[PDB]
């Protein structure tokens, strides 16, 4: 029955990926962030600008208030507000109703986005990262000890505005090509995962490997583009810089604020490498290989001014808190977070970014020794 999971996911670019869900009796809907970087379910639950609906807690009958705040700081925005508990479906999801952890957004400073069509957020990951202490169940959490919901879900980003599916509780087979390669989460906090390996255009960036792992690596459907501690994000650069010197960008282009444009459909793909991310694998001194197309890292966005040339913005940025495999890496891939079994597997989505010449791919197996000193300690 994951049929009826297929495409339940919207979005707009660069806005997030959001499922419908309702809360409360009678059932309020509202559409809902999907955050594998993050443990917190939150709605917002009063008035905000960029808000067309929120939950109204007085008009569930279902509703228990916890008395006790809370707040959240993401990397980027952040909210408070007040803990409370409540019933919870997804209308194109698993047929069950649970009762979880709600916090009601009563203030928020650049959390939500002007007209991104979601008004909450659902933290997927582990409940060591839960604020305002690891003693908030999250919301999968619940799922699975209230239902029979398999332990695991799956997430098939697609580009383009934007869709995708979240398979709850298994793996749909009509979703991906090939075979599912899996690396091992590395502690059940953060989706993390070790990077043992990278390569642009074929290149090694021969750096020490804990380079890419400091002083974490995670999954993260919340972040929008792949984030890189400072020292890799360097060398990722001046790589992609020299593959596409042939063409001049502003420096602003490469910090992520200066949008780059060409004539529509003359948009230089072939000039831009492709980076290959290799993964921890199950078996020792076994890892495989991921390869992002520039398609995926040159997001496209609106043109400011006559709408008559594709536009993009550099979607790899620095980070000082470790990398983060954003949407624009997920974006084609067919990612498992099998929490049952500890590991994330990766395939080829349904739904995968074209190019003319080159493709995205999963492959193996390819031998990697000393894998174990890649974490960060
Ligand atoms: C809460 C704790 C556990 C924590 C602290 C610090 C970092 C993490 C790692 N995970 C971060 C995600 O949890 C977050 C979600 C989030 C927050 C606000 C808006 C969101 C998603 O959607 C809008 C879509 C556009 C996304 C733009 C984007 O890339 N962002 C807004 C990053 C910068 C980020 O901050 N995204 C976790």
């Amino acid at each position: 029955s994951f049929v009826e999971m297929v495409d339940n996911l919207r979005g707009k670019s660069g806005q997030g990926y959001y499922v419908e869900m309702t809360v409360g009796s009678p059932p309020q809907t509202l559409n809902i962030l999907v955050d594998t970087g993050s443990s917190n379910f939150a709605v917002g639950a009063a008035p905000h600008p960029f808000l067309h609906r929120y939950y109204q807690r007085q008009l569930s009958s279902t509703y228990r208030d916890l008395r006790k705040g809370v707040y959240v700081p993401y990397t980027q925005g952040k909210w408070e507000g007040e803990l409370g508990t409540d019933l919870v479906s997804i209308p194109h999801g698993p047929n069950v109703t649970v009762r979880a952890n709600i916090a009601a957004i009563t203030e928020s400073d650049k959390f939500f986005i002007n007209g991104s069509n979601w008004e909450g957020i659902l933290g997927l990951a582990y409940a060591e990262i839960a604020r305002p202490d690891d003693s908030l169940e999250p919301f999968f959490d619940s799922l699975v000890k209230q239902t029979h919901v398999p332990n695991l879900f799956s997430l098939q980003l697609c580009g383009a505005s934007v869709g995708g599916s979240m398979i709850i509780g298994g793996i749909d087979h009509s979703l991906y090509t090939g075979s599912l390669w899996y690396t091992p989460i590395r502690r059940e906090w953060y989706y993390e995962v070790i990077i043992v390996r990278v390569e642009i255009n074929g290149q090694d960036l021969k750096m020490d490997c804990k380079e890419y792992n400091y002083d974490k690596s995670i999954v993260d459907s919340g972040t929008t583009n792949l984030r890189l501690p400072k020292k890799v994000f360097e060398a990722a650069v001046k790589s992609i810089k020299a593959a596409s010197s042939t063409e001049k960008f502003p420096d602003g282009f490469w910090l992520g604020e200066q949008l780059v444009c060409w004539q529509a459909g003359t948009t230089p793909w072939n000039i831009f490498p492709v980076i290959s991310l290799y993964l921890m694998g199950e078996v020792t001194n076994q890892s495989f290989r991921i390869t992002i197309l520039p398609q995926q890292y040159l997001r496209p966005v609106e043109d400011v001014a006559t709408s008559q040339d594709d536009c993009y913005k550099f979607a790899i940025s620095q980070s000082s808190t470790g990398t983060v495999m954003g949407a624009v890496i997920m974006e084609g891939f067919y990612v498992v977070f099998d929490r049952a079994r500890k590991r994330i597997g990766f395939a080829v989505s349904a739904c995968h970014v074209h190019d003319e010449f080159r493709t995205a791919a999963v492959e193996g197996p390819f031998v990697t020794l000393d894998m174990e000193d890649c974490g960060y300690n």
